[PDB]
C-alpha cells in the first residue's frame, strides 16, 4: 500500500503545516500537524474542556462505530515551546491520504494548554518520531507509521515541504519525479527516539563551506532551524542591521535587509536554503524589526532541522531495520 496527502501551510509565513487525516467511521476528517520530532497521535475532541476549545474541529468517538476506548489508558505531553496536552484514548481506524491503519491509538484531549487553543487552524498532531517516544500510560503506543509500515510497498515515508505554498507527505514510496539531483542517505541515531543524524558542515551565502560536524533532528513539528550559537552567529554577522535581543528572543533584523542563504551538507551532498526562506516577518505587526528563521540552539539540548531546513529538500525517512534520512535538492 501507499498513501499521499498535501500538507498546507496554517498561514503566511509556513509557521506550521496541516494535513488532512480522516478518522474513524464514518470518517471525521481533522486538519494535523505532521510531527517527526514526537510519536503521539493526538486530537482536541468533544472530551476537550469547553473553554479550551476555541474553532477546532473535534473528534467525537461516540460517533464513529469503529472506536474503542483503550480502557485505562492516558496521555500526557509537553513540547519544547512549553505547550502540552494531555487526555485518554480511543483506538480507531485512521487513514492518511488513501492509506488506511485499523487500530491506531488516536489520542483524545482532556486538556490543552492556551497555544493550542489559541491556534484554530491545528486541530492536533500526528507523531512520526519513532514510537519510544510515545507516551500513552500503561501501554506505549505505536504510531501511524508504525502502524503501517509491514503493509507499505516499502517502510518509507517522505517529507517535501512548501516554500509558502502546499506541498506532500507520502508514505510508502518514493515520487522520483519530486526532486533533482540524487538523494544523499544519512545515518540515524534512533537512541533518543528521534530522526537524529549529522550534517556535515554549513556555508554563508557565497561563502566557503566549513566543514565540521553537526548532530541535529529532523522535525517536521518544529518551524525554524535551530543550530549551535558559533554557526548561527556567523550567519546574522553577513546580514546588516542583524542583531540578537534578549527582549524578543532570538536574531532579528531590519526588513530592508537581504538575507543570504544558508548551505547545509549531508555527506558530500549540499542543501541550500534560499535567503528568503530565513525570513519569518514582522515581530510585531507594523514593526520594521524581522524575526529570523535560523536560531541559536543553546539552551535547547539539541540542534534542530526544523522546516526551514527541511522545506528546501525532498526528504527521506528510511523506516527499514536500520533507519536512514535521505535528503535531495529540489
Amino acid at each position: 500500500s501507499t498513501g499521499s496527502a498535501t500538507t498546507t501551510p496554517i498561514d503566511s509565513l509556513d509557521d506550521a503545516y496541516i494535513t488532512p487525516v480522516q478518522i474513524g467511521t464514518p470518517a471525521q476528517t481533522l486538519n494535523l500537524d505532521f510531527d517527526t520530532g514526537s510519536s503521539d497521535l493526538w486530537v482536541f475532541s468533544s472530551e476537550t474542556t469547553a473553554s479550551e476549545v476555541d474553532g477546532q474541529t473535534i473528534y467525537t468517538p461516540s460517533k464513529s462505530t469503529t472506536a474503542k476506548l483503550l480502557s485505562g489508558a492516558t496521555w500526557s505531553i509537553s513540547y519544547g515551546d512549553g505547550s502540552s496536552s494531555s487526555g485518554d484514548v480511543y483506538t480507531d481506524t485512521v487513514s492518511v491520504g488513501g492509506l488506511t491503519v485499523t487500530g491506531q491509538a488516536v489520542e483524545s484531549a482532556k486538556k490543552v494548554s492556551s497555544s493550542f487553543t489559541e491556534d484554530s487552524t491545528i486541530d492536533g498532531l500526528l507523531g512520526l518520531a519513532f514510537s519510544t517516544l510515545n507516551t500513552v500510560s500503561p501501554t506505549q503506543q505505536k504510531t501511524f507509521f508504525d502502524n503501517a509500515k509491514a503493509s507499505l510497498d516499502s517502510p518509507v515515508f517522505t517529507a517535501d515541504l512548501g516554500y509558502h505554498a502546499p506541498g506532500t507527505y507520502n508514505f510508502g514510496f518514493i515520487d522520483t519525479t519530486a526532486y533533482t539531483g540524487s538523494i544523499t542517505y544519512t545515518a540515524v541515531s534512533t537512541k533518543q527516539g528521534f530522526w537524529e543524524w549529522t550534517s556535515t558542515g554549513y556555508a554563508v551565502g557565497s561563502g566557503t563551506f566549513k566543514s565540521t560536524s553537526i548532530d541535529g533532528i529532523a522535525d517536521t513539528g518544529t518551524t525554524l532551524l535551530y543550530l549551535p550559537a558559533t554557526v548561527v552567529s556567523a550567519y546574522w554577522a553577513q546580514v546588516s542591521g542583524a542583531k540578537s535581543s534578549s527582549s524578543v528572543g532570538g536574531y532579528v533584523f531590519p526588513c530592508s535587509a537581504t538575507l543570504p542563504s544558508f548551505t547545509f551538507g549531508v555527506g558530500s551532498a549540499r542543501i541550500v536554503i534560499p535567503g528568503d526562506y530565513i525570513d519569518f516577518g514582522p515581530i510585531s505587526t507594523g514593526s520594521s524589526s524581522c524575526f529570523g528563521g535560523i536560531q541559536s540552539s543553546a539552551g535547547i539540548g539539541i540542534n534542530i532541522f526544523g522546516d526551514v531546513a527541511l522545506k528546501a529538500a525532498f526528504v527521506v525517512f528510511n523506516g527499514a531495520t536500520t533507519p536512514t534520512l535521505g535528503f535531495a535538492s529540489k
